[PDB]
């Protein structure tokens, strides 16, 4: 492994703690979703991030983390608030959002100095 794929898959382990029943670690069917692949153009799951990561197919963070956004984006805009998909979403978006937040990446810049 690299440094640059020892540092996702880090952030990946801890997004997909918040996952425990590996709701988001596969893709969507549409015999469990009806509609979904007409809805969701460009879907994402965990399982095809750590693809990515082994592949070395990621060159940023910021690369890394557009997929979990469009991620939480599909599970936010197919699935209604009441559902437990929606709210395990925004759960998983809070999370990414303070682990890969601008100063904590800024910081981590310098520890490289
Ligand atoms: C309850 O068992 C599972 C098992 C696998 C799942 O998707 C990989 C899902 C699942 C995952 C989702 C998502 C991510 O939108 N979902 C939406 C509607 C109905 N099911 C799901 C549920």
């Amino acid at each position: 492994s690299t440094p640059i794929q020892q540092l996702l898959e880090h952030f990946l382990r801890q997004l997909q703690r918040k996952d425990p029943h590996g709701f988001f670690a596969f893709p969507v069917t549409d015999a469990i979703a009806p509609g979904y692949s007409m809805i969701i153009k460009h879907p994402m799951d965990f399982g095809t991030m750590k693809d990515k990561i082994v592949a070395n197919e990621y060159k940023s963070v910021t690369e890394f983390k557009a997929d979990f956004k469009l991620m939480c984006d599909n599970a936010m805009t197919y699935n209604r608030p009441d559902t437990v998909y929606y709210k395990l979403a925004k759960k998983i978006l809070h999370a990414g959002f303070k682990m890969m937040s601008k100063e904590r990446l800024l910081a981590l810049k310098r520890s490289m100095s």
